[PDB]
C-alpha cells in the first residue's frame, strides 16, 4: 500500500460501481455477485486474476447487450489491467460471442 496499489484498486472499485449501476437492465444482478466477490478478493484470494476475470466476463456481457458506457467501461477496466499485470504479460481476450442464452 506504498506503491499506488490502493489507487488502482479504488478506481477499480469505481469501475465496478458504474458496471452494476450502468448495466443493461438484466444484466446488473449477474455482475453484483463477481464484482462483489472482487471486493473480497483484494486482501482473501487473487484481486489481480478477479480484475481478469470480471474484464473478460464484462465483454461477454457487452457482446450480447451493449448500451454505450457498457463498452467504455470495458477499456477502463483495461487501463487498470496493464499496471495490475505486475510482471504478467496477459490480457489476449477469452474468445467469446454470445454462447446462446
Amino acid at each position: 500500500m506504498q506503491e499506488e496499489r490502493k489507487k488502482l484498486l479504488e478506481k477499480l472499485e469505481k469501475i465496478l460501481d458504474e458496471v452494476t449501476d450502468g448495466a443493461p437492465d438484466e444484466a446488473r444482478e449477474r455482475i453484483e455477485k463477481l464484482a462483489k466477490d472482487v471486493k473480497d478478493e483484494l486482501e482473501e484470494g487473487d484481486a489481480k486474476n478477479m480484475i481478469e476475470k470480471f474484464r473478460d466476463e464484462m465483454e461477454q456481457m457487452y457482446k450480447d447487450a451493449p448500451n454505450a458506457v457498457m463498452e467504455q467501461l470495458l477499456e477502463e477496466i483495461e487501463k487498470l489491467l496493464k499496471k495490475a499485470g505486475s510482471l504478467v504479460p496477459r490480457g489476449s481476450y477469452l474468445e467469446h460471442h454470445h454462447h446462446h442464452h
